[PDB]
């Protein structure tokens, strides 16, 4: 409390890791500090101890694109890190702890849709039929 010592991050099992094409140069270390203040592990180069993915502004899917480049330059057996969201890091900074990732933070597609959008639905008055009676 009063003093200000560093050496082993509260939590270096988990590794917090930004993007500089999704983050920014600047922007990221605004965040990059600020978890460091409150008990995370920020890699500067992407290694295998990155277990989880800072992105912003990156579709479920999108995400998956970026991770593909990792398994590119990654070694055999290595797991590759769990993409999330940055709703999943501002919830940790202010709660100073990692919370448990969830489904909503995973950032993954399966069997994507085409085509355009619309409506092309039917009015109220678009019902008939005989009767009897």
């Amino acid at each position: 409390g009063s003093s200000g010592s560093s050496g082993s991050t509260r939590f270096p099992g988990v590794a917090i890791y930004l993007v500089e094409p999704r983050m920014g140069r600047s922007r990221r270390a605004f965040l990059t500090g600020l978890a460091r203040s409150k008990g995370f592990r920020v890699l500067d180069a992407c290694s295998s101890e990155a277990t989880h993915v800072v992105m912003e502004e990156t579709s479920a899917e999108e995400a998956v694109s970026w991770q593909e480049r990792r398994m590119a330059a990654a070694p055999p057996g290595c797991t590759p890190p769990a993409l999330l969201d940055i709703s999943w890091l501002t919830e940790s900074l202010g709660a100073g702890q990692p919370v448990p990732v969830e489904c909503r933070h995973r950032l993954e597609v399966a069997g994507p849709r085409k085509g355009p959008l619309s409506p092309a639905w039917m009015p109220a008055y678009a019902c008939s039929g005989p009767s009897s009676g």
